[PDB]
């Protein structure tokens, strides 16, 4: 099945600048979420979910249906948590309710990594909502507790490469877990609502102990008070993984331009973008604005 992006109607830059910002204002006014973490990590989460689900083999799953919205994939244990950043967009929704769920769930994880101050992420628009006998089965988002063989199998799915799963990984700088939600307890570092690359740092420079938290998972542990998932800790096992981990250490401004392609690159999968279709959008930050 092919599924063609359609602008919204009669809608360009200026609309979708408008609900960056009303994103961008929420973010920066209900900061008490999550123990001052705020809602930036859980929005980011929110938009690669939502587009995780794809299948490159039939175009089932991906961003452009929105089909989050339905109970099957709302109450998918892998999106345990997720709610969160659904109630956060609802108000966004209501004032702006031409806006596709598919063009929202993304626009969110984009405005999300901007705010924190991460790299530019080109955006689209033209995400359709699709009906509820669309929506994945649950199980196509990956387990945590896997070796690198398994999560590069995983991500062959997402058509995604060595590097564009290294890079995609970094996303873990932001937020934490949480135990009862994932069965994992901590968060990877300090800088968990700024998004830089700090996650590749503490992968190659903290002192890790393979530990069990309180669900009785194992999960690599540091006394600086960090962890790291199992399938975190295989990009340092697998040689190949660990090249592209010690680039992105060593090289801030790099890791931001392949995370910006990759995830751009996520939030599009499955989504066929006509000739005449406008040309990626780039938001200004509010800070950019003066607002
Ligand atoms: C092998 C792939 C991956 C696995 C197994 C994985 C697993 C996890 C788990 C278990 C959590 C904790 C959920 C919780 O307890 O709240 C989490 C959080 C998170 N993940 Fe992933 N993840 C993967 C890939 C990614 C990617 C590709 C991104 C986005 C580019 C991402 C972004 C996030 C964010 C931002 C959080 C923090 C959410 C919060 O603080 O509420 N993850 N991940």
């Amino acid at each position: 099945l092919v599924h063609v992006a359609s602008v919204e109607k009669g809608r360009s830059y200026e609309d979708f600048q408008k609900v960056y910002n009303a994103i961008a204002l929420k973010l920066r006014e209900d900061d008490e979420y999550d123990n001052y973490i705020g809602y930036g990590p859980v929005l980011v989460r929110l938009a690669w979910h939502t587009s995780g689900t794809w299948d490159k083999h039939d175009n089932t799953g991906g961003s452009y249906g929105g089909t989050y919205r339905f109970k099957k994939e709302f109450n998918d244990p892998s999106n345990a948590g997720l709610q969160n950043g659904f109630k956060f967009l609802e108000p966004i929704h209501k004032e702006f309710p031409w806006i596709s769920s598919g063009d929202l769930f993304s626009l969110g994880g984009v405005t999300a990594v901007q705010e924190m101050q991460g790299p530019k992420i080109p955006w689209r628009c033209g995400r359709v909502d699709t009906p509820e006998d669309t929506t994945p089965d649950n199980g196509r988002l990956p387990d945590a507790d896997k070796d690198a063989d398994y999560v590069r199998t995983f991500f062959q799915r997402l058509n995604m490469n060595d590097r564009e799963v290294v890079a995609l990984m970094g996303a873990h700088a932001l937020g934490k877990t949480h135990l009862k939600r994932s069965g994992y307890e901590g968060p990877w570092g300090a800088a968990n609502n700024v998004f830089t690359n700090e996650f590749y740092l503490n992968l190659l420079n903290e002192d890790w102990k393979l530990e069990k938290n309180d669900a009785n998972n194992e999960q690599w542990d540091s006394k600086s008070g960090y962890m790291m998932l199992p399938t975190d800790y295989s990009l340092i096992q697998d040689p190949k993984y660990l090249s592209i981990v010690k680039e992105y250490a060593n090289d801030q401004d790099k890791f931001f331009k392949d995370f910006s392609k990759a995830f751009e690159k996520l939030l599009e999968n499955g989504i066929t973008f006509p000739k005449d279709a406008p040309s990626p959008f780039i938001f200004k930050t509010l800070e950019e604005q003066g607002l």
